[PDB]
């Protein structure tokens, strides 16, 4: 069967309401990102093709990569990303398969699979360490733009785990240089941990949507008493980055571009700390999206650095990337994509008023989002909750349970516009998170006899 190609619907555009991404033809684009930071540096042609195919089979449609991780960067073939500093005039050499020829291959192979490559032009580290000044940034942006403006499947990522107030002039030079030549792709900024791009670039004309990094500390995890970009004991409340970002006007879409990674240690520093699990990965995903994010990016400790036997990972990673493809979290993100694409997409808004009574704290905090004729409440712990059906249209409502770890759907019954109490038949606080789906009885986005939400290309 033919592979689904998102851009056959046209290029990506920020939707009119300023919350979501769409294709030119109005088709929704639910961003489901995978984190392949070291794809260009560590995988060969065969490995890259396999990685990309495997992500495709699991619903991912954006692959985030570090175009460059150093200056210069090296790939698996032993090729340099720069052979004459920031002079790219002679970067291409006849009869030589260079660093950028391999990048081209990665991008074109992704294209055949209907995948966008999220290009972090240059990771923050080398930049904060002075390896890219304002002139070098212009030279590099022009090179990237001229080379890739006509490739369909690109989304530009300025920054890379770095504050927007660090080497700002250099980042602005890069972003503007690319946008001056490339009018065909969207652009964002990947910020430092516990920060959002919105803080520095919400009104930047080159920034189409905002991005934050909620990974990878647990509640109350500090390694010092210095300045801290967030409030104490709110590390895992990634929905907070979403509110604060979208509160800055004019409003632009926002997404968690780097939540906690599956199997990565709480806080990164201690290889022997608890590891984030599939239930944690799902919580961050649904909390961000139900808070108002237009999609979500997932990450895995072993995959993002493409761990291989003979190369131990940072942060305690030992499992090879190709074995990590079988881990639960990585294989559950598709149920999120399938769910959001089952309902009216663009009129969706976050709305905690859908939750009546006293809502829980921390993991017990139910989170709600709704359209005009449907609503959803994500409950991570299973703590009983009261839901106000009058918040959406319809004299009668149909309700279902949706279990996020398997995408299964269970019909509950019909109700009136009162406030109703619900409690899922599962272990309390057991990582059996669920979504209460409530739909206007006149609409049929989900069937009563439907036992699972199917795959949505």
């Amino acid at each position: 069967q033919k592979t689904y190609i998102p851009w056959s619907n046209g290029k990506l555009v920020v939707s009119e309401e300023g919350r979501y991404l769409k294709h030119e033809n109005g088709t929704p684009f639910f961003w489901l990102g995978e984190t392949g930071w070291l794809l260009p540096e560590r995988l060969n042609r065969d490995e890259a093709e396999y990685y990309l195919e495997q992500c495709k089979r699991r619903g991912y449609n954006v692959i985030q990569v570090q175009t460059l991780n150093n200056v210069p960067s090296m790939n698996i073939y032993g090729q340099y990303s720069m052979t004459d500093g920031y002079n790219f005039k002679n970067i291409n050499q006849k009869g030589v398969y260079g660093y950028w020829d391999h990048m081209d291959y990665i991008i074109r192979t992704a294209a055949k699979k209907g995948l966008y490559i999220g290009m972090v032009c240059i990771w923050g580290s080398p930049v904060s360490h002075g390896e890219m000044n304002v002139d070098q940034a212009k030279a590099y942006g022009k090179f990237l733009a001229e080379r890739y403006k006509d490739e369909p499947n690109i989304i530009w990522f300025i920054g890379g785990d770095i504050r927007g107030d660090v080497k700002t002039a250099e980042w602005e030079a890069l972003a503007t240089s690319i946008k001056a030549i490339d009018k065909n792709h969207l652009m964002t900024f990947h910020p430092r941990g516990r920060t959002t791009s919105a803080t520095w670039f919400n009104n930047a004309p080159w920034l189409d949507f905002n991005m934050f990094q909620s990974g990878h500390r647990r509640y109350g995890q500090r390694f010092g008493d210095g300045d801290y970009p967030i409030e104490e004991n709110t590390e895992e409340d990634n929905w907070r980055f979403v509110e604060r970002s979208m509160a800055m006007k004019p409003m632009k879409p926002v997404i968690d571009g780097e939540p906690i990674y599956e199997e990565i240690p709480h806080g990164l520093h201690d290889e022997n700390e608890l590891l984030w699990k599939d239930y944690d990965v799902r919580r961050y995903a649904y909390w961000s999206v139900f808070a108002g994010s237009f999609g979500h990016t997932y990450g895995h400790n072993s995959i993002m650095q493409f761990i291989k036997p003979g190369v131990g990972g940072a942060y305690g990673a030992k499992k090879p990337w190709y074995d990590a493809l079988n881990d639960p979290g990585y294989n559950q993100m598709k149920y999120l994509k399938n769910l959001m694409l089952t309902f009216p997409f663009f009129e969706r808004v976050p709305d905690q008023s859908v939750i009546a009574g006293q809502n829980g704290e921390r993991y017990d905090r139910a989170i709600a989002t709704r359209g005009n004729d449907y609503l959803m409440v994500y409950n991570y712990t299973g703590r009983p909750m009261e839901v106000d059906f009058s918040k959406i249209s319809g004299a009668k409502k149909n309700a279902w349970w949706y279990t996020t770890k398997d995408g299964k759907l269970e019909y509950i019954g019909e109700f009136d516009n009162g406030v109703h109490k619900f409690q899922h038949d599962s272990g309390y606080s057991s990582g059996n998170d669920h979504v209460l789906i409530v739909v206007d009885s006149s609409k049929d986005y989900v069937k009563k006899d439907c036992y699972q939400i199917d795959t949505h290309e």
